[PDB]
């Protein structure tokens, strides 16, 4: 009972782009860019499409960096999130849904991000690949988790 999602991190040598979500689920937190994979679409094509819809950026080469499953206690559907890292074109676009901002790598706003990010961002920043699972109670509490580095996602 899992649904496919993507998440894209635009990570440059000294900064990362994140978007402040204005509405819907996750509003008020800085996030990568992502959403649901569509019918007939590959996961990677979904990742490229969502980065444009949410940030206005065009990505050619995407690299898969992780897979994280999110469980919300009581909720039937698990989120199977395929995480990718990016060479981009365009300038980030602020829209009604998302306010993008560049962050220096020592200024990541973990306090205003989903709590799981604190666990897997140190891996992302060090160019590691990973598999994770986080079980949440509500939006603020991690009940339990697993996180492992892998050679292949
Ligand atoms: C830079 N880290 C993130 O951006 C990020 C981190 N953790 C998340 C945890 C979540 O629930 C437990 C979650 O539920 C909607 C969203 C998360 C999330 N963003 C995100 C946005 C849109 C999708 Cl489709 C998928 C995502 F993971």
């Amino acid at each position: 009972a899992s649904r496919l999602y993507t998440l894209v991190l635009v990570l440059q040598p000294q900064r990362v782009l994140l978007g402040m979500k204005k509405r819907g689920f996750g509003a008020g937190r800085w996030n990568g860019f992502g959403g649901k994979v569509q019918e007939g679409e590959t996961i990677e094509d979904g990742a490229r499409r969502e980065l444009q819809e949410e940030s206005g950026l065009t990505v050619d080469a995407l690299h898969k960096v992780g897979q994280i499953v999110f469980e919300f206690v009581g909720e039937p559907e698990l989120m199977d999130v395929h995480v990718f890292c990016t060479s981009i074109q365009g300038t980030p676009v602020e829209s009604d849904e998302m306010r993008p901002c560049w962050f220096q790598l020592d200024q990541i706003p973990f306090k205003d991000m989903w709590p799981d990010d604190s666990y897997w961002f140190p891996l992302l920043l060090q160019k590691k690949k990973f598999h994770g699972y986080f079980k949440f109670q509500g939006q603020d509490t991690i009940l339990d988790y697993t996180l492992r580095e892998v050679d292949t996602v």
